RNA sequence: UUUUUUUUU
C-alpha cells in the first residue's frame, strides 16, 4: 500500500503543511531508500479529522508507520494502513477461510497499549500525560476528545517506553480516585488481569 | 460522554 491513514489532525492544517511535515521527518529520520521526497501528496478532510499520505514506494510508507503518535500541532496524530483490504466476498473459500493467509509465524513481543477511563473531563492532554509519567516516559499517548465538542470523552490511550512498567502502571493507577470518578486502567486489548 | 470520525476534493 502507497498510502496512510492520518487522524486526529490538527485543525485548519494545510495539505501541504502536512506534506513538508512528513517529508521533513522521513529526512531527519533517514527513512527514505532513495533521494527525493517519498510523500508525493496529502488529502485532507477537515470535518472527519483525517488525512491520507500518498508515497512514491511500498516500503517508504511502511517506513513512515513508526511516526504513530508523533506529537504534531499539540495533536497526536494517528497513522494507520488503508481499509482498502476488504473481506472479499469471492466465496470458494481457499485463499481466505481463517487461518490460510494469516497463520503467524510467531508474534513478537508487542502491543501493550493501555486504556485509561474514569478520566476527568476537564483535564487535557499535559494533564493526563502526566498522571501517566509518574510510572515512566511514554511512547505513544492519545486522549479521545469529541469531534465536534472537542473537550475530552473521559477516557484516552497511552504506551510506555519500558512494557514491564506497563505492568506497574495498571497496579498503582487503576482504581485511583480522580474527582467524584473511580479510574480503570487495562491492557487495551488483552491483560485486565493479573495472575 | 469508560475503545480512538479510513479515501482516491
Amino acid at each position: 500500500a502507497r498510502r496512510l491513514y492520518v487522524g486526529n489532525i490538527p485543525f485548519g492544517i494545510t495539505e501541504e503543511a502536512m506534506m513538508d511535515f512528513f517529508n521533513a521527518q522521513m529526512r531527519l529520520g533517514g527513512l527514505t531508500q532513495a533521494p527525493g521526497n517519498p510523500v508525493l501528496a496529502v488529502q485532507i478532510n477537515q470535518d472527519k479529522n483525517f488525512a491520507f499520505l500518498e508515497f512514491r514506494s511500498v516500503d517508504e510508507t511502511t517506513q513512515a508507520m513508526a511516526f504513530d503518535g508523533i506529537i504534531f500541532q499539540g495533536q497526536s496524530l494517528k497513522i494507520r494502513r488503508p481499509h482498502d483490504y476488504q473481506p472479499l466476498p469471492g466465496m470458494s473459500e481457499n485463499p481466505s477461510v481463517y487461518v490460510p493467509g494469516v497463520v503467524s509465524t510467531v508474534v513478537p513481543d508487542s502491543a501493550h497499549k493501555l486504556f485509561i477511563g474514569g478520566l476527568p473531563n476537564y483535564l487535557n492532554d499535559d494533564q493526563v500525560k502526566e498522571l501517566l509519567t509518574s510510572f515512566g516516559p511514554l511512547k505513544a499517548f492519545n486522549l479521545v476528545k469529541d469531534s465536534a465538542t472537542g473537550l475530552s470523552k473521559g477516557y484516552a490511550f497511552c504506551e510506555y517506553v519500558d512494557i514491564n512498567v506497563t505492568d506497574q502502571a495498571i497496579a498503582g493507577l487503576n482504581g485511583m480516585q480522580l474527582g467524584d470518578k473511580k479510574l480503570l486502567v487495562q491492557r487495551a486489548s488483552v491483560g485486565a488481569k493479573n495472575a
